[PDB]
């Protein structure tokens, strides 16, 4: 009880707060570069080369292999746009059916359809599901395709886990992209996406939980996208936290289309 | 005198430790990506049977992923080739190992390791002997002894005569033992994966242009060994300094980054 050492107990929580989120951040960061650098791998090893090199055996050894490579990642996987016109002769190809990710039924006709053809084992219950079946990676499959970039979901609860995560979906082109693309010119060009997984409750809590001064800290990171209408990504909420202090840390997940911040407490 | 003096002296801890934050970032950053193309020839050429990377693929990969290693000029593959396999290896390649020195075919040696992939920012390296370079051939040893990655000391590098280091990563046949002894990694070797450091170019494309870069002198030091320091990047020049942190991931060796004002 002391207003000098109220000054330095702040001072703590900024350093604190600031130091967790700039490793949110990196983390994140070589995440998305090196799952950039797998749809690189997609384009040259498996559409590029003549025959193609990835088959699922392939795909799931080098991910696994490269898995530390991706720290915020619980599993990636390729999922190949079918349109419908193709879908009997796409089935009758793979010998399996493109499923629904709620139930793992045999999909109803849409227009087009996103199925996991690769995935790391970690995820490899995503295999033969579309990818476009569910509302979050769908509205990510089409941002990513139509702006050319990694995108980012709102956090929702992932399959299998229901840990809240995002997904990050890159888009993967055919050779026949044209120089400075339209928005038209891409989506005619798609050949399909790579996702990766962050499961932020487990891998998050699994970072904050081993550093220095963790139980004396509530950290909570937030979607605010939407001023109006924050989102938790991290963090009870929810929890006994000090009421009378607090930290907002910057963060950058890259994806221009989202923005998020880190709050941090004491639990005191 | 005085508290400007403190001023002073903050500043340049300041400068000094972004600019070592800076420069080890991304040194780890290639670092971790020229361990994924270890990785890539591994599960690629050797565990695919027959092998699934060739030249052309493996120019195309690296060139595209190239933004991946900033502090890279180029990446490549050497492939352990010892004597009895030579001629075979050769009519198998079509054509003959070669000297780093002159490009002369190279003499009958026990082993060799010469590139048979390559990014096309390096092609000069194909079929070079890297073991034919002092401090390739020692880097090569080491990497393959010790299961990870490992840095030379500063020299010129080839063609360009860039002061730089050569970053060096083993990749192991698939009949390597289970926590495998230094004899069982040498002949579970397969080849080797390096990258050249272009330290004076891109170290300088780095930290050259940053704000205040005018006034401040910044060297880059190997203290391997203490009492020969070697220039890794900086001039040649032997009161108030700061020496900054780095650890570019090779326990065989150490390195510093020392900040001084001009005047
Ligand atoms: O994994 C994907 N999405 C995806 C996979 C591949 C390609 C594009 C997107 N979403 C998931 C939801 N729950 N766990 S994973
Ligand atoms: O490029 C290598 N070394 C290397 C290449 C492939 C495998 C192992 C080592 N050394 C070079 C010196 N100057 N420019 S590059």
């Amino acid at each position: 009880m002391d207003d000098a050492n109220k000054i330095r107990r702040e001072e703590v929580l900024v350093s604190m707060c600031d130091q967790r989120a700039r490793m949110l951040q990196d983390q994140f960061s070589v995440s998305v570069n090196h799952v950039h650098a797998l749809a690189i791998l997609v384009s040259t090893f498996h559409y590029h080369k003549n025959p193609s090199a990835i088959d699922q055996e392939t795909f799931a050894e080098y991910t696994a292999r490269t898995a530390f490579e991706r720290p915020l990642l619980s599993g990636v996987a390729y999922a190949e746009k079918v349109v419908n016109f193709e879908r009997e002769m796409f089935e009758r190809q793979h010998n399996w059916v493109i499923k629904t990710m709620d139930r793992g039924e045999p999909s109803p006709v849409r227009d087009e359809y996103a199925p996991v053809i690769f995935s790391q084992d970690s995820v490899s219950y995503l295999e033969s599901l579309d990818m476009m079946s569910g509302e979050e990676d769908r509205e990510n499959i089409l941002r990513a395709r139509e702006t050319g970039k990694a995108v980012l979901t709102s956090p929702f609860r992932l399959l299998e886990t229901h840990h809240l995560g995002v997904v990050l979906t890159f888009p993967v082109y055919k050779s026949s992209l044209p120089e400075n693309p339209t928005v038209e010119e891409r989506i005619a060009a798609t050949a399909g996406y790579l996702g990766g997984a962050f499961d932020v409750e487990s891998l998050v809590e699994n970072l904050l939980g081993q550093l220095a001064g963790n139980q004396a800290i509530v950290v909570h990171v937030y979607d605010i996208t939407n001023a109006s209408d924050p989102l938790v990504m991290y963090g009870n909420q929810d929890e006994e936290a000090d009421r009378s202090l607090s930290h907002e840390s910057k963060l950058d997940f890259g994806d221009p289309f989202r923005k998020h911040k880190m709050i941090c407490r004491y639990h005191q």
